[PDB]
């Protein structure tokens, strides 16, 4: 059968690309957390169609369902908020069918391919959409106009010390950081610490920024410094961006210098 | 007027978010590189409107000509491929507005805005789009799917002391790495010289791959080594991409593990 990867973008509409509509509407079954599945169930694209959502908490289980369900002949579509290959869901797909021993059938590289096993075969996409970093980006300025790094506070399946090390590097290699994953209740002091050890290479002034819900109800854009970000609030729906030596802020824009 | 810097995407219709289309719908002058500008006629979305190509090889010259129509009460459209927010148009305009002082007349933060000076106001707004990072990586598998750095090797406005300062950081926080403008006529030594400073932090064995005109006409996916970049020959429609120390070749994909 078929399994697409379909990158939503931020959460909208109108920010999902013409691809990733198309992907969802040639679609029979649609498998993803339960917040992306409501938003484009919201959205009116699910109608029609086997949605599912109940016992998909763990990513785990969804890649699971979805190749089983792929394999199975079904064309599925598992969704992910953004792009999938940015902490989505398409390693964890990858990885599965690593793991099934499913080879390649079709002599192809890289996506799609055509993919088999004893339990069948599958088609395999990745969709891609608007990442956080470059949707919140868009809500700011041209906070990530020069090099940038991408990271995500999340320890789960990460130790922290590797994250300590990709932080550091960050600050000595003066690049605009972008935090995914930024906060939860049980992950209450990773932001904090970040700013902490940004704070040994670049100034506390320094530009920084919470876009929370970018492109949905409720979006929220706070600006602040990387020292404010000691005692900032964030939560699961914030993307926090700190600029580099350079940043600075430009009558309400956060302006990072392309030269 | 209006300034819209819309993100097209990769380059191909179903690539951009139909954000981007309409405001490419509601523009009366649509400004860009002369290839973006193309494959947008290309596609007919710049029927019965004012097209400006001509002249505009320079950025700077791109975003003064955007600016100043824009000043004068034209809705316009300036386009980049991918995201404007990435190597692109957002930062040229910002810093443009900010020299001539233009300040903002909303009492907003980060954009949209309204900033208004002697020569009238702007609507100013940033559409985003794929970047070419995510790109590429929906054709070669879950290569981005920790922690990522993205880097240009130009040095036209980037001493590239700074961005060896930028690779040996990237090398030691062990952040795949995504090398936009990674070569030229001109800029034929830079992909070599990255890939050894890569090399002393990762495996030679370490997977990589170039992506030439990803989802555009005489599309390539090239599968190679850290190793091999050192002799790879790359262009101006090409995106390289150097995994991590746990990065992997499965079955054609190239893989990043999520955890
Ligand atoms: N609409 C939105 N606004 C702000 N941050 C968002 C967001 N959507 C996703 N994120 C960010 O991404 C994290 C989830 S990780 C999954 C990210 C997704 N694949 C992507 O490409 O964006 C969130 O905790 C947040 O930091
Ligand atoms: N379709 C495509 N395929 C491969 N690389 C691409 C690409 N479009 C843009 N790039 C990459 O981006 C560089 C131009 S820099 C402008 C990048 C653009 N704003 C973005 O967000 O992608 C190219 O030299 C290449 O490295």
């Amino acid at each position: 059968g078929e399994l697409f990867l379909v990158g939503m973008g931020p959460g909208d509409l109108p920010g999902l690309t013409q691809r990733a509509r198309e992907a969802l509407e040639g679609a029979e079954v649609v498998i993803g957390y339960s917040t992306y599945v409501k938003l484009l169930e919201e959205m009116g694209l699910l109608a029609g169609k086997e949605v599912v959502r109940k016992g998909m908490t763990e990513e785990l289980d969804r890649a699971e369902e979805a190749l089983e369900r792929a394999l199975s002949g079904q064309r599925v579509a598992l969704v992910s908020g953004g792009d999938p290959g940015i902490y989505g869901m398409a390693a964890p797909v990858l990885e599965l069918m690593e793991e099934r021993g499913l080879k390649r059938v079709d002599g192809g590289v890289g996506l799609p391919g055509r993919f088999a096993g004893e339990e069948g075969e599958v088609f395999l996409a990745v969709i891609p959409g608007v990442t956080a970093a470059n949707a919140v980006a868009s809500l700011l300025g041209s906070p990530l106009a020069h090099d940038t790094c991408l990271i995500s506070l999340s320890d789960l399946l990460t130790p922290w010390p590797l994250i300590e090390r990709r932080l550091h590097a960050a600050g000595q290699g003066d690049f605009v950081v972008v935090l995914y994953n930024p906060q939860s209740k049980r992950r209450d002091w990773q932001l904090r610490k970040s700013a902490e050890i940004l704070l040994e290479y670049r100034p506390k002034e320094t530009p920084a920024a919470l876009v929370k819900s970018a492109y949905r109800k409720r979006q929220e854009v706070a600006l602040t410094t990387l020292e404010g970000l000691r005692e900032a609030e964030a939560g699961m729906l914030t993307t926090v961006v700190i600029g580099n030596r350079q940043s600075r802020f430009y009558e309400g824009t956060f302006l990072t210098p392309r030269g």
